[PDB]
């Protein structure tokens, strides 16, 4: 309907908006545009998708996620990565396992605060009847 192009348009703008947020953040710097194969030949190979905040960004502006769920999944993606291709004891790994979880609960946490359940339960229903 136009009720329900309106209800994405809002999501595509809330997604926008917490994605900027974390962007901007100094310590998530890492996590903003894909990586750079130069600096990690073999990322490509350790990680199946990589994921990163640009990325989510042009997803959300292809209608890529129609509920916020589906976003977080790829927030998810970014942390998990992040925590498979640094596993290691040395500080180098520890501080981006650190700021991968800390991107994950900053995200979970905006969204707490500041995502309406019964935006996200109407987003849900419409993307169920597809
Ligand atoms: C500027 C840039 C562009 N593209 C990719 C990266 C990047 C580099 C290194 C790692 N992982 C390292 C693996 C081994 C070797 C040292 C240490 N353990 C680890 C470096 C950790 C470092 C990352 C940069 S920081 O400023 O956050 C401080 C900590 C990378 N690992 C990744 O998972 C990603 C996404 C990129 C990346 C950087």
């Amino acid at each position: 309907s136009m009720q329900e192009e309106d209800t994405f348009r809002e999501l595509r703008i809330f997604l926008r908006n917490v994605t900027h947020r974390l962007a901007i953040d100094k310590r998530f710097r890492v996590f903003t545009k894909p990586v750079d194969p130069d600096e990690v030949p073999d990322y490509v190979t350790v990680i199946k998708q990589p994921m990163d905040l640009s990325s989510v960004i042009s997803k959300i502006d292809l209608h890529k996620y129609l509920t916020v769920k589906d976003y977080l999944r790829d927030i998810d993606l970014i942390c998990s990565n992040a925590l498979e291709y640094n596993p290691d004891r040395d500080p180098g790994d520890r501080l981006i396992r650190h700021r991968a979880c800390a991107l994950r609960d900053t995200a979970y946490a905006i969204i707490k605060e500041e995502l309406d359940e019964d935006f996200e339960q109407l987003c849900e229903e419409i993307q169920e009847s597809r």
